[PDB]
């Protein structure tokens, strides 16, 4: 549902990043495990663990769209690839009803 | 002043973790409309700071290194305050002078 989505390195201090394992652990045991899309209206958070944390909203005011697991599989797989401070990775994606800004960072 | 237009994404988070507007105010105009320069930009580099608002920039592609002026800095704040589960930021790619003749600079407005 979600395709071309880019990706920018959210910067900020040294100690905000979120442990890499509680990310790994995020992706792999928490949204591996979701069957679902989520339909995103505004700020959500879709997934917590621990220190890591994947949320959305949209761009466009009054706008909503779905974001599936597997989109988030792979923007968390390309965003934890890309990364070596450096606290986080935001998007901007296209998805079925719209442009839904994503962010990977500290909860 | 050494990038041009670049990109707006609004950066989600926990409720709570967004900067103080007061604090993001105060940063553009009493501290970085001060700072008569350019930053060198190679890396993770926070550009400024006050209490909970704070500005900060990295290169895409590392190895690489690029030049963001005091008035993009300007324009960049002044743009994500008027854009702007809780938004706590923006960040944005935009390609500037490298000081390749045009580097990608990743820019961050958020807490400190």
């Amino acid at each position: 549902n979600c395709d071309g989505s880019t990706f920018v390195p959210v910067t900020g201090s040294a100690g905000n990043a979120p442990s890499k394992w509680d990310c790994q652990l995020l992706r792999d045991g928490y949204i591996a495990k979701q069957n679902k899309s989520w339909l995103i209206s505004g700020p959500r958070i879709i997934g917590t663990v621990r220190t890591c944390q994947f949320s959305a909203t949209v761009d466009v005011s009054g706008t909503a769209g779905w974001i599936g697991r597997d989109d988030i599989m792979d923007l968390m797989k390309d965003s934890l690839n890309l990364w070596k401070m450096q606290v986080g990775e935001s998007g901007d994606v296209n998805c079925v009803a719209v442009r839904i800004a994503w962010t990977l960072g500290h909860s």
